């Protein structure tokens, strides 16, 4: 007894991708890039040429596959995309920090969140998780089944995800790394019903104890490398037997738990990014970035003076459903604790251990060198918007996404003098197997707003008009995005299509504009959360920013990160116009 699947997710019609590609190029090429490129853009789609076959190849793709694209994009995207998973890759989220100020308080939180994934898991086994639903319509499941007992293994060439959540036998039992050390938790009884929340505390207190040392080599720090150095490593690494073992009991774990070493001093006012940069890769190779596995899918992180949160691994899933699973699992942290298993001899937890030679101990010092050289690199800010939140646009009728979005637009204007490649992650799951896809939030409405906001010369009711033209231009853009009308999977699509069918790369994809169009100086991504949380990560370019926000009612929490290798980046820079410009926004429509 269920309800009919969803859609397919469908090809575009090429002329509607390549039409709405050349309106996005406008505002961001020269006069003479459009021009050259409305004619490669022509020769493209000409009858007889190269596009029409690809799209027609296209075509035949989604009539022989539950999702055109999922291969594609899972391949590109990730599991080839080489440089670490760490900052450039798996995401971060920071929690509001908790109440505990003592040892048993961080343990019995750490077990209360580890009872609240079992409780979720619950569904996750039994795929009777409430299905999300989008504009009435229902949205797909998918990726809540590929969070759960998964992780990321190495390979030479490229990576790829294991997923032992459905096995014949899945594992019951969790990680827990604690000052660098690895331990297997059984977290179910022998029947099957899980270990009660104190039951959960009393192993966390013998892992704890079992885990003091401080100078045991961090083995985990490995993972934070680039792929074809952890690659080469991994396979040093396991050589062993016993090593072997204890990455395996990590690869299998349902999912990891962090217990942190408090970071370092800082500032007191650069405090929040710290947290943030713990979250995100540990904050260094001295610091908590070795307590750390970061091929797990799942990590969540309980540092020792209440900062938490988690980071994911980006493969096989998206924001929106891990943050679905963070706001489950903090709810039922504070539910009542209802039934008690009675008490019972409980083992001692495995410690995983690692036998380190004079290899391992040279990958991982090279590991530690690396790190550094990328945490070095980073800048991030956190910064919450406290004057208003999705309120306020939600009583000018505008939506609020859109109307941050153009808040965002006009901040990097008036700091830059020009628009930028900017892209915002869309949701496609209102299609079979659906991740995301591109709206591009610079287009010449928003030039027009930007342009025109600061011109003295212009009314303030035209640069009213022209606000609310942006934002809903906006708005409109995001929901053709969403039903599959957007064109940035299918123009990839076509150039994969070009390889499959054995030719060389089109040239729109080797034309001036497509490397401007693709180089995104702003790489942005709502992802709404009933916690209080806010999630970030790197800049995909080095010149461009990361920009990642939840809207509440009445404030907007933002992360957002650049490279200290670009001196014209400058994180806090654009945090504070992106504060002023949505203020400046929210006055011009008032007066
Ligand atoms: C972080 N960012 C926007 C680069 C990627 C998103 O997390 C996922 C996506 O949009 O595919």
């Amino acid at each position: 007894h269920h309800t009919d699947p969803l859609p397919r997710l469908p090809v575009p019609p090429l002329q509607q991708s390549l039409d709405h590609y050349l309106k996005a190029l406008q505002p961001i090429v020269s006069e003479e890039e459009w021009a050259h490129t409305k004619q490669l853009v022509d020769e493209f789609q000409a009858s007889g040429g190269v596009g029409e076959r690809l799209q027609k190849g296209l075509e035949r793709r989604a009539r022989k596959t539950e999702n055109w694209l999922s291969e594609w994009w899972l391949k590109t995207a990730y599991l080839q995309y080489r440089q670490p998973v760490v900052i450039y890759s798996s995401p971060g989220v920071m929690l509001p920090k908790q109440d505990f100020v003592d040892l048993q308080g961080q343990l019995r939180f750490a077990a209360k969140l580890i009872e609240g994934v079992l409780d979720f898991k619950v569904m996750i086994d039994n795929e009777t998780l409430p299905v999300e639903y989008l504009g009435g319509k229902p949205l797909c499941m998918n990726q809540y089944y590929q969070i759960l007992s998964s992780c990321r293994v190495p390979g030479p060439k490229q990576d790829t995800v294991s997923n032992f959540s459905k096995t014949k036998k899945p594992p019951t039992h969790i990680t827990v790394v604690h000052n660098y050390q690895f331990f297997e938790l059984d977290v179910y009884h022998s029947d099957g019903t899980p270990l009660t929340a104190d039951q959960i505390f009393v192993q966390l207190e013998k892992i704890w104890n079992s885990s003091l040392q401080t100078n045991k080599e961090p083995v985990g720090i490995l993972t934070s490398n680039h792929r074809n150095s952890w690659a080469k490593a991994y396979n040093t690494l396991i050589k062993d037997k016993v090593n072997r073992d204890s990455v395996r009991s990590i690869q299998k774990s349902i999912f990891t738990v962090c217990l942190d070493a408090t970071m370092p001093r800082v500032s007191e006012d650069v405090y929040r990014s710290h947290v943030a940069g713990q979250m995100l890769h540990g904050g260094g190779s001295r610091l908590n970035s070795g307590n750390r596995w970061f091929d797990k899918t799942l990590q969540f992180i309980v540092a020792e003076d209440g900062s938490c949160g988690l980071v994911y691994e980006h493969a096989a899933a998206e924001g929106p459903p891990i943050v679905t699973l963070l706001d489950y699992v903090i709810e039922y942290t504070k539910k009542p604790e209802l039934v008690r298993s009675p008490m019972v001899p409980l083992p001692m937890p495995k410690k995983l251990r690692f036998n380190i030679t004079p290899e391992i101990k040279s990958d991982i010092e090279k590991a530690k060198q690396n790190l550094s050289i990328m945490i070095q690199d980073l800048d991030i800010t956190v910064m919450v918007f406290h004057h208003f939140g999705k309120d306020f646009p939600k009583s000018e009728k505008l939506s609020p996404d859109a109307f941050i979005q153009m808040a965002l637009q006009l901040a990097y204007y008036r700091i830059y003098g020009q628009a930028c490649a900017t892209y915002e992650s869309a949701s496609l799951r209102m299609f079979h197997l659906g991740r995301t896809d591109t709206i591009r939030s610079a287009s010449m409405d928003s030039l027009t707003f930007v342009k025109a906001m600061d011109d003295s010369s212009v009314t303030e009711h035209q640069k009213v008009e022209l606000l609310r033209k942006a934002v809903q231009a906006h708005r409109g853009y995001t929901d053709r995005a969403i039903r599959g009308e957007a064109f940035d999977r299918h123009l990839l699509g076509l150039k994969l299509q070009a390889i499959e069918d054995l030719v060389s790369t089109p040239d729109i994809f080797m034309d001036t504009s497509y490397a401007i169009a693709m180089h995104f100086h702003l790489s942005t991504s709502q992802v709404p959360a009933k916690t209080d949380c806010v999630m970030f990560f790197g800049p995909v370019v080095p010149d461009g920013y990361g920009v990642c926000y939840n809207p509440m009612e009445a404030h907007i929490n933002f992360s957002l990160s650049a490279y200290n290798s670009c001196a014209e980046t400058n994180a806090a820079r654009l945090a504070h116009y992106l504060e002023k410009a949505l203020l400046d926004m929210r006055a011009l429509l008032q007066s």
